[PDB]
């Protein structure tokens, strides 16, 4: 007997009810533009599959971000391009302004909306309880939207959240790991970064869904309210589950393994041990307590669950008392 199947609790068949061209990204014909419309000003960084620059679109003299792509599978590029196009205009989703190719090099580049970002290291330390609540709701707008559009981000982490604090403008970026949700589909578990990987990825449970992003949101929330980045600091993918098990406990972990008939890797047998579920109060101290409240702890507990099906959806999370003052101010 193999693993018990799983279906998303929400937006299950959204992609089945859409035209084939919506999710059939392999068939997408890419709309190239003029590489000479943009002039590179300076380097902003280097990704695994890209070189990032600040550019100026000369035709309308406006600041853009150019991601010059390193070789990666054409269908992976078609996937990111299709996802970005389906999500265009969505709340707090980065805008893909253009797709350009160097005439001589033949190397592709993606042009994005520029976000004058305040580095998450210097910013998070200055953030008030209201600021955390406000920006958490903004990420949730982006996740409810993309989930409702049949897409899982699969890489929610502080690096992929661009904030221009001065203009209170948040954008969920880097959709290169995103995928279309299809009921019954077994996905690649070697996605997301270590500290944000859901238990399903760590136990090698492939039939996952949008709820994976809700775990990553939980890890972000715990790091912000506890001033502990990263919250779950694993040495590898195996020790990462041990770090989670020391907090959430081993009983709920083995209950989850049993429920979905997961074949647990032999490595885990001698390292998971036996651990009680810890109360969130043990992470509370004098320099973080002004960010922690009963509403924050209730919310965080409802996101950080082993069983992906028992986690809050982005819509349920937006309806939690933690955001009552944020919701009130928006009206
Ligand atoms: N899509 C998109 C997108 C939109 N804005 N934006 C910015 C950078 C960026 N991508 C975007 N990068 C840079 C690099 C790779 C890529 C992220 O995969 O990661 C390094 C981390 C960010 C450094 O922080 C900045 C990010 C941006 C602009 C500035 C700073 N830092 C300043 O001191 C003022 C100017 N905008």
């Amino acid at each position: 007997s193999g693993p018990v199947p799983s279906r998303a609790r929400v937006y299950t068949d959204v992609n089945t009810h859409r035209p084939r061209e919506y999710w059939d990204y392999e068939s997408h014909v890419v709309e190239w533009g003029n590489q000479d419309d943009y002039q590179l000003v300076r380097k902003l960084g280097r990704g695994k599959y890209s070189e990032v620059f600040e550019a100026i679109n000369i035709t309308n003299n406006e600041k853009v971000v150019v991601k010059i792509l390193k070789p990666v599978k054409k269908k992976k590029i078609k996937r990111e391009i299709k996802i970005l196009e389906n999500l265009r205009g969505g709340p707090n989703i980065i805008t893909l302004a253009d797709i350009v190719k160097d005439p001589v090099s033949r190397t592709p580049a993606l042009v994005f909306e520029h976000v004058n970002n305040t580095d998450f290291k210097q910013l998070y330390q200055t953030l008030t309880d209201y600021d955390i609540r406000f920006y958490m709701y903004e990420i949730l707008k982006a996740l409810d939207y993309c989930h409702s559009m049949g897409i899982m981000h699969r890489d929610v982490k502080p690096h992929n959240v661009m904030i221009d604090h001065e203009h209170r403008k948040l954008r969920l970026i880097d959709w290169g790991l995103a995928e279309f949700y299809h009921p019954g589909q077994e996905y690649n578990v070697r996605v997301a970064s270590r500290y944000f990987k859901g238990p399903e990825l760590l136990v090698d449970y492939q039939m996952y869904d949008y709820s994976l992003d809700m775990w990553s949101l939980g890890c972000m929330l715990a790091s912000m309210i506890f001033r502990k980045e990263p919250f779950f600091h694993g040495h590898d993918n195996y020790d990462q589950l041990v770090r989670i098990a020391k907090v959430l406990g081993t009983e709920d972990l083995y209950d989850y393994i049993d429920k979905y008939n997961i074949e647990l890797d032999p490595r885990f047998n001698d390292i998971l041990g036996r651990h009680s579920r810890k109360r969130w109060e043990r992470f509370v101290h004098s320099e973080n307590q002004h960010l922690v409240s009963p509403e924050a702890l209730d919310f965080l507990d409802k996101l950080l669950r082993y069983d992906h099906q028992s986690r809050l959806t982005a819509r349920e999370a937006m309806e939690h008392p933690y955001f009552y003052t944020v919701v009130k101010d928006q009206a």
